[PDB]
């Protein structure tokens, strides 16, 4: 504690060497502040935990903390610069993301593109996988909330409720018991969301009439007439398999062909962000 590493370089730091450029509204009962570091100008999100504060949301911040503080080998979980410990105060400095991909849909007014969500399969699946191999943790609240893009071009799992422990993205066999297999339908969901611009059960008044749907419908289909690859339509339909000993766990979907694709091929998500971004003040 005390300490900034940005970039591998370490900097001496305390609450005064930052200046605060206002609340971020990332939907949670904790203040995260938009922060820029006087002595090298990075911008970065500071969570504010008080002492005296709700005794839920700090268990559940410090549980999230300890997961994001052993992930720093994960290329796509939301990195922390470091924490600050006063009297009062706990100040933990996370990596600034652009938006999560809940408000990019909502921004768009529209499908966000295929090549995007396939750089956002990639590395969402693998911060899913790194979560249960290295740290035993499952996820279990996968949904576009907890996907963060930057003007980078950088896609990555949220540390929202990233230690595990609405229903619209609850796969069948969680609705009516009998597992990461649950949070791969739930990726599922939201790759139809956010390619359609449509959540797929959204004539639904409430939350039980889309577990109802869940359970006594066909599980959603990417539309056939989008131009969707056979690789993504092929993605999704195993994502979506309703009998869950039937769905492949995440080291098989990093072996379908979307996944192998996306892993190679060159994607500007950089500049397709910061244009959408522009297309939508
Ligand atoms: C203005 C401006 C600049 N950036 C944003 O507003 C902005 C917006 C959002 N939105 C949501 O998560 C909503 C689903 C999230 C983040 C974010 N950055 N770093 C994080 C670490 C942990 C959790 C969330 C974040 C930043």
């Amino acid at each position: 504690t005390g300490y900034l590493t940005i970039g591998g370089q370490r900097y001496q730091a305390e609450i005064n060497d930052l200046e605060n450029l206002g609340e971020m509204g990332s939907g949670t009962c904790g203040q995260v502040w938009k922060m820029r570091f006087r002595k090298t100008g990075h911008v970065i999100a500071v969570k504010q935990m008080r002492r005296s504060g709700n005794k839920e949301e700090n268990k559940r911040i410090l549980m999230d903390l300890d997961v994001v503080l052993k992930s720093h080998d994960c290329p796509y979980i939301v990195q922390c610069f470091g924490t600050f410990i006063t009297n009062t105060d706990v100040f933990i400095a996370m990596e600034l993301m652009g938006t999560s991909a809940e408000k990019l849909k909502k921004r768009m007014q529209g499908p966000i593109p295929e090549r995007i969500l396939g750089k956002m399969t990639v590395a969402i699946v693998k911060a899913l996988y790194y979560l249960k191999e290295k740290h035993g943790v499952i996820h279990r609240d996968v949904k576009p909330s907890n996907i963060l893009l930057d003007e980078r071009g950088q896609i990555k799992l949220c540390d929202f409720g990233i230690s595990g422990r609405c229903a619209a993205y609850m796969a069948p066999e969680r609705i009516d018991p009998p597992d990461i297999r649950a949070d791969v339908w739930s990726l599922g969901i939201s790759l139809v969301e956010l390619a359609t611009g449509q959540f797929p059960y959204k004539n639904c008044k409430t939350d039980f009439e889309v577990l109802t749907k869940v359970l006594q419908e066909e599980p959603p289909l990417l539309p056939g007439h989008m131009g969707f690859s056979g690789d993504f339509q092929s993605f999704v339909k195993d994502c979506l398999t309703k009998d869950h000993r039937k769905r492949p766990k995440y080291n098989k979907l990093l072996e379908h062909s979307f996944i192998k694709r996306y892993e190679t091929l060159e994607v500007d998500v950089a500049s397709w962000f910061k244009d959408v971004m522009a297309k939508t003040e």
